[PDB]
């Protein structure tokens, strides 16, 4: 079978209703269509006090990047992040961050903020308008003044972003520095992508490719750092660390993740960064720090390159008679163990109590790609009634594109999801994870159990956490249960995280390290002579391949596909890279060769790194890019 992967708990529904799952349903979406599926996700849904146009411009850039059509974006993306020439939503944004943050800018920024937002609005506009007049008269004059009108806003733009990086309210105003940045960066990018259309020389043309690739870097690293300063100053609960991250990379990274692929034309990216949730409620207690932090996302993406089929616990439902002369009851509803399963017969580590049977399994009863996970409840709570009744309760609950609903409890309190996001992974703690796990981050696919310490366990806790993607150009599971990606209809390039592999080798010494700025985390091997193997669905056009990585040192890189073998040697990224240090990484585009994704073919790739320096070596990002368009710088 292809799509129509396999996997199932027992709830029915026939095929005749969800059969089919369309693996390119963000790219077959109108932005109209998503917009409102943000809008109505921001009515009906657990927002975080974010700001639905983040996700309709990100959607927006996607698809701009996503097909050389996009030749020009800042004339749309004013369109939506300004509605009308109206400042409401930037407004919105800065107030809901206030909000999120529990942060409020003084009186003076605040003015100069506004005047800023109604500066830019006009100031872009004007600059678009300029240059549509030109290229068809119908007002004023305006000569040879395109060139004229781009240096012009050139350095408005240079004028006003500094005033959304406020020393003082460098976080606060991120969300809307990101938007900015978006405005400046597209508009480096229409100057290039339409230069002899414009009448741009030569001398501007070469200087604007600069522009993109040095801004790039500037915006970037500004964000990064404003990011990751305020992430080790955290010390919160799991849920509020959760969507602190989750609040940031919507409205900041996922951008800063588009930014560094400017540079691209009609490339695809398959996926980005993941978006953790976990549940609200007085049970989920442990508070955690950025140092913590490395362990739980190395935990939460166990497995991630394997289809996602369902989980399997141990559900508790206690009602203890009252007794010392009290009234009512107690009850407990508790899930006590907990263990993802996926395709190929994989299981995650157990979470919670590791010496109980489970009793439950849920699944997508149907094909876990035909019908995958969106939705979950997390939360937990206590309801009390009568003189002395109480409940504590679990939720655990996952629903699938299909209303079909399954989990530990019945759905209540903040469900997660996210418009174009699935739930392609989910994992899990127990009630307090030891000290001697959060010191040690666990390997690529490593399965471990992580159960609270003893005198706590015995039958202890497990609190599941959702991992949501856009990831959905799944052709089906590979033999070995994990991800085949499938490749465009037409020739348009396409993106494949280094984490969907199909198999890796020297996996306890295989990490999987976070980013900010690279449309997910990377794959960070540390014994030399590690192959990472890939499978992917041809469509029969030839295409450019290009490896996104770090090398803080010498590497070299053997790739192996269609019986070819491309050998990059003395890769080395410490100094010369795009300039944007990303975690510590310092990526570069590596251009491997010509490849040809044969059709309806399961293509393997093959990338052998080789630790010449014995320094790790960061996997990226990998890009299939047609031949004939090459990278803006």
């Amino acid at each position: 079978m292809n799509n129509v992967l396999n996997s199932g708990r027992t709830t029915i529904c026939d095929a005749y209703n969800v059969v089919a799952h369309d693996p390119f349903s963000f790219e077959h979406k109108s932005l109209d269509t998503i917009q409102k599926e943000w809008m109505e996700w921001k009515r009906t849904d657990h927002s975080l006090y974010v700001a639905p146009v983040v996700g309709t411009v990100s959607s927006f850039l996607l698809k701009k990047v996503g097909s050389l059509i996009g030749k020009r974006i800042l004339s749309e993306l004013w369109g939506i992040i300004f509605p009308s020439g109206s400042t409401n939503l930037m407004q919105d944004i800065l107030r809901e961050t206030e909000q999120f943050l529990n942060q409020r800018l003084n009186t003076d920024t605040l003015a100069r903020v506004n005047a800023e937002l109604i500066g830019l609005q006009a100031n872009i506009r004007e600059f678009n308008q300029q240059v549509d007049n030109f290229l068809n008269p119908t007002q004023n004059p305006v000569p040879l003044s395109i060139t004229s009108s781009v240096n012009t806003m050139q350095q408005l733009f240079l004028n006003r972003l500094p005033q959304f990086q406020i020393q003082g309210y460098q976080l606060l105003l991120l969300p809307l520095f990101a938007q900015a940045a978006n405005m400046h960066l597209s508009f480096i990018r229409d100057v290039i992508l339409n230069a002899d259309e414009w009448g741009i020389s030569a001398a501007t043309l070469r200087t604007y490719r600069d522009y993109l690739r040095n801004y790039t870097r500037d915006y970037s690293n500004y964000c990064i750092n404003t990011y990751q300063t305020a992430f080790r100053g955290l010390n919160t609960r799991l849920h509020d660390m959760l969507e602190f991250r989750t609040y940031m990379f919507l409205n900041v990274f996922e951008y800063v993740s588009i930014w560094s692929l400017f540079k691209y034309q009609s490339l695809m990216v398959s996926s980005g960064a993941n978006l953790y949730a976990s549940g609200s409620g007085p049970q989920q207690t442990q508070s955690f720090t950025a140092q913590n932090w490395p362990f739980l996302y190395s935990l939460f993406q166990v497995n991630s390159n394997y289809i996602l089929s369902g989980i399997s616990g141990t559900r508790l439902s206690i009602t203890f008679p009252n007794i010392g002369g009290l009234p009512g009851s107690t009850t407990t509803h508790s899930l006590n163990s907990a263990r993802v399963n996926y395709s190929g017969g994989v299981s995650s580590g157990l979470i919670g109590a590791t010496n109980l049977n489970h009793n439950f399994n849920c699944s997508t009863v149907l094909p876990p790609l035909s019908t995958p996970f969106v939705r979950s409840w997390l939360d937990s709570g206590t309801d009390r009634e009568g003189v002395a009744t109480s409940t504590n309760w679990q939720t655990e609950s996952f629903q699938t594109t299909l209303s079909l609903r399954c989990g530990a409890f019945s759905a209540r309190g903040n469900s997660n999801y996210f418009p174009d996001y699935f739930i392609r992974n989910i994992s899990g703690v127990p009630l307090v994870i030891r000290n001697e796990d959060l010191t040690r981050p666990l390997h690529y696919n490593q399965i471990r159990n992580i159960e609270s310490p003893s005198g706590t366990p015995g039958g202890a806790r497990a609190y599941l956490v959702s991992v949501h993607n856009r990831k959905n150009n799944i052709y089906a599971a590979n033999e070995n249960g994990t991800m085949i990606h499938l490749a465009p209809e037409d020739y348009t390039g396409f993106t494949i995280s280094p984490i969907h592999a199909t198999q890796v080798n020297n996996q306890t010494r295989t990490f999987i390290s976070e980013k900010f700025g690279n449309q997910g985390d990377s794959l960070r091997f540390e014994q030399s002579n590690t192959t990472a193997r890939y499978t992917l669905r041809g469509n029969g056009n030839s295409y450019n391949l290009y490896l996104r990585v770090s090398s803080i040192g010498n590497s070299t890189i053997r790739v192996t596909i269609n019986g070819r073998v491309y050998t990059v040697s003395n890769v080395n990224t410490t100094t010369n890279n795009d300039g944007v240090n990303d975690n510590g990484a310092r990526f570069s585009d590596i251009n491997i060769g010509n490849i040809v994704a044969s059709d309806n073919t399961n293509v393997t790739l093959d990338i052998n790194v080789t630790l010449n320096s014995g320094t790790p070596f960061d996997l990226m990002n990998i890009m299939f890019v047609p031949t004939n368009l090459p990278p803006l710088y």
